[PDB]
DNA sequence: AAGCTTCCGACCCTTTTTTCGGACGATTTAAAAAACCCTTATAAATCAGCAAGTTACGAGACCTCGAAAAAAGAGGGTTTCTGGCGGGAAAAACTCAAAAAACGCTTCGAAATCAACCGGTTATAGGTTTTCGGAGCTA
């Protein structure tokens, strides 16, 4: 997978600050982003999908192996919109399925 | 013959060196004064241990003044440590702008989903061991 230490490296690299500083710097955008959507405060992005939060109703579920019933409760989850550009991006690529 | 300049003699005054005289000290010599010796039988001192009464010398204490040593106070200077202010460069906010990029309209039909539980994936927090950089060092 892409990592977060991988982009570390990339910034080390590719900007040539310094991986120690570089670290911190990926994943305070990374504690940010986190309290945004923590307070409630709807993340929006441009360039990028954004960051929406959902409040999903009672939903039914189930047990997959065994058929059984479970109710889902009504939740707020966070829901992350594609943008198009990132979209257009991604459209297509390799020749397998994802 | 006259004027200028330079020696020379006469003198005036004070300081520096030498000589002489006088005074004082020290030593020597002589003269004067105090003292020593020789005659004494009789009177007074010698002394033995201890008691009873007294004190001349020593010790303790304090004062007094003066001086000496130490401590403090003063002043001269140099070295350095810090603070304030001023100046140039970089950063980042501030101002100005375009171009995307998102959002909405607006989706009926296609995913997304959660629930519990198994096995499996793997990013990486954390720890462990080690090159690179710099310490300067030395002429």
């Amino acid at each position: 997978a892409l990592t977060k230490a991988e982009i570390a490296e990339r910034l080390y690299e590719e900007l040539g600050l310094n991986k120690r500083e570089a670290k911190e710097l990926v994943e305070l955008f990374f504690e940010e982003i986190r309290q945004a959507l923590e307070h409630n405060e709807q993340v929006k992005l441009s360039g990028f999908g954004n960051f929406d939060l959902r409040d999903k109703r009672q939903r039914p579920g189930r047990n997959p192996k065994t058929g059984e019933e479970i109710p889902i409760t009504a939740r707020r989850v966070v829901t992350f919109r594609p943008g198009q550009k990132l979209k257009a991006r991604v459209e297509a690529y390799a020749g397998t399925k994802s």
